[PDB]
C-alpha cells in the first residue's frame, strides 16, 4: 500500500505526528494545519479506504463493516514507515479508530488526540450521542433517494456555517466524490457504531478537542470520555462552531492543537 493510502510524510521536527481524517473528506482537512506544525513535528498523512481519493476496488465492503478494520489499516500503515512510536491526531470517526489500534499495539501511540470524536452516536440510557433510530433511519433514506440532493444539505449542516464558505463548498465536493454506495455503507458503519464498552481498555493518554456547537458529537461526548476512557484525559472544549474545525476556523483551533500535541498529561 502507501501509494494507495496517498500516504505523505512532510515535516522536519523531532517527534512524529499521524494527521487521520474524518468522515466524507480527506488528508485536505489538513491543510490549514500542515504549515503549523512542520517546523516542530514530522507529519504522516493518509486517506482512510473508501474517501474519494481513493479506489473503490480496495474498498472491501466486509472489512470495513466495523471501525477495526480502518485501526488495521492504520497499523499497516503504520509499520511499512518502520514507526515505533508517534502521537496520533484524529478527526472525527478516526478518533475513535486511534483508540482502537492502541488496543492492538498500546505502545505506538504516545498520545491521542481526538477532535471530535465519538464511541457512538445513537442515544441510550445514560447517554447522549445527540441521535435517535429516526433520525438514522431518515438520513439513510435521504442519502440513497437523492445523494446529490442529500449532500447539497447535509454539508452546510457538518461544517456548520454559511452555504456559501469555502469549507463548506470543499467540504461537499469531498462528499460527493465518494461512490454513492461506499458512502451510505460507511455512513451506517459511523453512526451505528458502539465503542463505549471499549474505552475503559484504553490506557493511551488522551487529548478530547471538542467544538462548542457540533451536529453529530453533543459537548457532553467529549466529558463522558474524560471519564470512560481508562488512560489520561484531558477536555478541551474548542470555541467554535463546526464539525470539522480544523477546515473552518484553523486560526481558532490551531493554537489549541498545538499545545496538546505539546502536553504530557
Amino acid at each position: 500500500l502507501l501509494e494507495v493510502h496517498n500516504v505523505r510524510i512532510v515535516g522536519m521536527g523531532e517527534e512524529l505526528v499521524v494527521l487521520a481524517h474524518g468522515f466524507g473528506t480527506d488528508q485536505s482537512v489538513w491543510k490549514h494545519v500542515i504549515p503549523h506544525l512542520v517546523d516542530d513535528y514530522r507529519v504522516i498523512l493518509f486517506d482512510n479506504m473508501g474517501a474519494g481519493t481513493t479506489d473503490p476496488e480496495y474498498f472491501s465492503f466486509s472489512r470495513y463493516s466495523t471501525l477495526y478494520g480502518y485501526a488495521d489499516d492504520l497499523l499497516t500503515i503504520l509499520d511499512e514507515l518502520e514507526v515505533q512510536s508517534c502521537i496520533f491526531v484524529g478527526h472525527s470517526v478516526s478518533g475513535m479508530v486511534g483508540c482502537l489500534a492502541s488496543l492492538y499495539r498500546p505502545e505506538i501511540f504516545s498520545k491521542i488526540i481526538t477532535i471530535s470524536a465519538s464511541p457512538r452516536y445513537l442515544n441510550d440510557m445514560d447517554y447522549f450521542g445527540g441521535f435517535e433510530q429516526e433520525d438514522l433511519n431518515q438520513l439513510f433514506e435521504a442519502m440513497q433517494s437523492n445523494f446529490k440532493a442529500w449532500v447539497s444539505g447535509f454539508a452546510p449542516l457538518a461544517v456548520g456555517a454559511d452555504i456559501d464558505s469555502m469549507a463548506v463548498q470543499e467540504f461537499g465536493r469531498t462528499l460527493f466524490n465518494i461512490r454513492p454506495d461506499i458512502a451510505f455503507s460507511v455512513a451506517k458503519t459511523i453512526f451505528q457504531s458502539d465503542l463505549r464498552s471499549i474505552l475503559p481498555k484504553v490506557t493511551v493518554p488522551c487529548h478530547i478537542l471538542q467544538s462548542s456547537k457540533d451536529l453529530a458529537v453533543p459537548v457532553v461526548v467529549a466529558d463522558y470520555l474524560h471519564l470512560t476512557l481508562g488512560g489520561p484525559t484531558i477536555v478541551e472544549v474548542l470555541p467554535t462552531e463546526g464539525h470539522l474545525p480544523q477546515l473552518s476556523s484553523p486560526d481558532i483551533v490551531i493554537p489549541v492543537l498545538k499545545r496538546h500535541v505539546a502536553g504530557n498529561l
